[PDB]
């Protein structure tokens, strides 16, 4: 690989040189013959393997806290080579663990939200022994991370997996969502993202109460048993009601969103240790409410009914009826999380901020890895500043990671 | 091996073969992704790319093996010994084009590719033949407003010093104008080639929308001037179905783009000079032509007459003023009857075309950042198909600037 890339940002015509690339360590499935940059998705390690993963993540800690080389340095490499020896693993220092984590947000290449990186907050879980407790981390989770609206970045990390058969999972993809129900008549009341998770816990014993808006349960394993439900305490649960500052019928939608986006199904993954239970949180970018979560045909889908609210000609797609709806449903959105003091961000002040912050990264670390796939929004692309820059992608450790869906690998005790 | 494509809505999933077919590199490796970076001969190399294409257009029209096949590619042989190069037959010339289009990764308009219509300039040698060549083009291509696919090809690049080039960037584009006090007249994109053209004679009326003079450069000599006659040029008043005040903007946009500045490449064949024509997707002038920061940047006037609070991003005031810019475009098009198509119909058509791809030729390659419109992007379907991208032959490839290369 060559040892400087240039990125053109073709607005402004700053060019930036990539040298962090070099410190790629992950595939991203592309091959010099085809770019699968639009793929949404392109037993534990042996002892052998982790040697050399735990050896590179130490070496870069110390470099971090301009150590390395140092007597400290060596002997934390000679502890964790005798834990890995004996036990076929080792465990973090706390330190290194919020290291590790607060880095896996760095180095998110599709997350536009990362100039917030190093002020996350992170638990230590890792005591952790059963369901029960995995409720009460999630539940002081949720409370620190809403504080009232002033939402706090954050994480919590439960056990490390060991064997494989003893994994901590979060059933639910994120901490609080909308059950959705299909109907006999093929219709949906409540989330269509949500059917599948809400039909398993149902089947687990849940009693729904078959609304719209119906905060889901958690669904928690804890050491490779088979997951409990939980019930969140509703007054943890900060909702927004969705209003539009000019239109006095968008009330009468009786739309509301939850305030807290907190995901709960993804793998941390520091010096080659796989933390398969590390729910994060921030804060929302409108349009992830507004385009998404509203307007997907497979979502909410109250475009239609907007529309017609407004008076618009549905019948020529020409008429932009669908983009003039759009727009006002994401000032409503913003409207109402700013009105109640919920913290939200504007997608083009988040781009804004992630331009300032990608530029500071090629300063400070020689570069700044980013899916300009995920990255650009939703809607309005093209005046927003990221659209016109180029970006590098490439996958850094630590790292957040895909799994498997619980309940497609796990073994019913 | 194979490789799959989901689309998250429909949950249709399609199967690519047709990229292992590809020879040509993306720029992309196992590590790195530059799916978002914009730009990532001799007899001896000239036979096998001869060869290829041959035998691929022989295989289209499944004659593959044939004696007019055989004899085909011995007959290339020979002309490449005694030549360094060869001609190819008008069949395969238009092969050649329509498919170069067919593979353009980053259109989203494909769906036409068949329908184009391709003109042989191969004989051309003069500045004032292509000037001829670029009108008969034009005023085909334009048809009053019925807007029809063309291209152009002129003659292929023998040496590199006697290249035909057209110096435009699109046949048609408006000039603009650096001004003492800072700011631009006209259309900001094309500052540097409006000065190219002052310093080379022509005498700018400096208006608002000055169509620039063509600068036309035919076997390797000093490029010449010319004006397209107006009457060839048809062009839209914009102006807006509810909003009465629109019109008095006072703008309006050219209904024909032609892209003149790209390379064509067929059976290792280069062609330099290969103006290309279609139609119009209404975003490509609603939202770039007019709103980007180093475009005419109306955005901010638009709002400003539709009374929106600019004081505060989360607004939204920009969303909403560019919504309204697109309207109007499309209005004003669809009230002239000239050709133009919507970023929802496109994309749409363009699904249509994926699928028909996968049926019948096993793939067809994308690139997403492109196809996705610079508006709305996740209310129309192309922004949740994957898509693989990679690079087929013949092609539409980029060159550098005559300007930075030309010996004058
Ligand atoms: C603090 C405010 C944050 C904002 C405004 C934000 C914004 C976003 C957005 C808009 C996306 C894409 C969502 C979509 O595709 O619709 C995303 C993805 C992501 N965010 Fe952030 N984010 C924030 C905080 C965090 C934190 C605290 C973490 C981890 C500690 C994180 C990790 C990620 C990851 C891993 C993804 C990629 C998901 C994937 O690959 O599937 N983000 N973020
Ligand atoms: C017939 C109607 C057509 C429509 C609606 C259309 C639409 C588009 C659009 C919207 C783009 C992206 C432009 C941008 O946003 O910057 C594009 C790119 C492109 N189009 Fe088409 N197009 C059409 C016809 C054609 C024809 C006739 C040709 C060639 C014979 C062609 C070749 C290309 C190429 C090569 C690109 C990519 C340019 C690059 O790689 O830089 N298109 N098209
Ligand atoms: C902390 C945080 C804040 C925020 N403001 N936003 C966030 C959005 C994501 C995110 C967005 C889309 C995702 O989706 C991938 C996907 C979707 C559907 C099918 N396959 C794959 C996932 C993965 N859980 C996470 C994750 C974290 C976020
Ligand atoms: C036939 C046709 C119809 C249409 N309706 N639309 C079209 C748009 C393009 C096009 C768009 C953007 C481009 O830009 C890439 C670029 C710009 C500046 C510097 N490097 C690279 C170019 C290449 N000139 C062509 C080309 C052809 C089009
Ligand atoms: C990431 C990306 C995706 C996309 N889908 N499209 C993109 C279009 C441009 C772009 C490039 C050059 C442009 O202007 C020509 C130019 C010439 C010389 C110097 N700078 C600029 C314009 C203005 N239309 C847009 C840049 C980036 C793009
Ligand atoms: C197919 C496509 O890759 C998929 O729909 C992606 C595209 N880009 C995205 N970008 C963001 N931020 N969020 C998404 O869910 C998606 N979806
Ligand atoms: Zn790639």
């Amino acid at each position: 690989c060559p040892r400087f890339l240039k990125v053109k940002n073709w607005e402004t015509e700053v060019v930036l040189t990539d040298t962090l690339h070099l410190k790629s360590t992950l595939e991203t499935g592309c091959t010099e013959y085809i770019c699968m940059g639009s793929i949404m998705h392109p037993d534990v390690a042996t002892k052998d393997q982790l040697f050399p993963l735990a050896k590179e993540f130490i070496d870069q800690y110390y470099s971090s806290i301009k150590r390395f080389g140092s007597k400290a340095h060596m002997e934390r490499l000679e502890e964790v080579n005798k834990e890995i020896d004996t036990t076929s693993t080792y465990q973090l220092k706390d330190t290194e663990l919020i290291y590790g984590a607060k880095h896996a947000w760095r180095n998110a290449s599709r997350c536009v939200g990362r100039i917030q990186w190093s002020k996350l907050q992170v638990f230590d879980a890792r005591d952790c022994t059963t369901a029960h407790g995995m409720f009460n981390y999630i539940c002081n989770h949720v409370k620190y991370a809403t504080n009232k609206g002033n939402l706090r970045s954050a994480i919590t990390i439960f056990p490390q997996r060991t064997d494989g058969k003893h994994d901590f999972r979060v059933w639910n993809s994120q901490l609080i969502r909308y059950a959705g129900y299909k109907q006999p008549d093929g219709s949906t009341l409540g989330d269509p993202a949500n059917v599948q998770f809400t039909e398993i816990c149902i089947q687990q014993g849940w009693k729904p109460p078959r609304g719209r808006f119906d905060v889901l349960p958690l669904l928690l394993q804890a050491n490779g048993n088979d997951p409990e439900l939980f019930q969140i305490p509703p007054e943890l649960v900060l909702e927004v009601p969705i209003r539009h500052p000019k239109f006095e019928w968008f009330k009468d939608l009786g739309l509301k969103w939850y305030g807290l986006p907190a995901v709960s199904n993804m793998l941390l993954e520091i010096g080659g240790l796989e933390f398969s239970a590390c729910p994060f949180s921030g804060w929302y970018m409108g349009t992830e409410i507004g385009v998404r979560d509203y307007c997907d045909n497979s979502r909410y889908n109250i475009l239609e009914e907007v529309a017609k609210k407004m008076n618009l000609d549905m019948r020529k797609t020409s008429s932009l009826w669908k983009d003039q709806a759009l727009v006002e449903i994401n000032i409503a959105v913003l409207y109402s999380f700013q009105s109640d003091k919920v913290t939200i961000v504007d997608h083009h002040s988040a781009t804004e901020s992630f331009i300032k912050h990608m530029e500071n990264e090629y300063r400070c670390r020689g570069g700044c890895p980013a899916d300009w796939v995920w990255i650009v929004p939703p809607m309005s692309g093209s005046i927003t500043p990221v659209f016109h820059q180029e970006m590098l992608n490439y996958r850094l450790t630590p790292s957040f990671e895909y799994q498997p869906d619980p309940w497609n690998t796990h073994v019913w005790k």
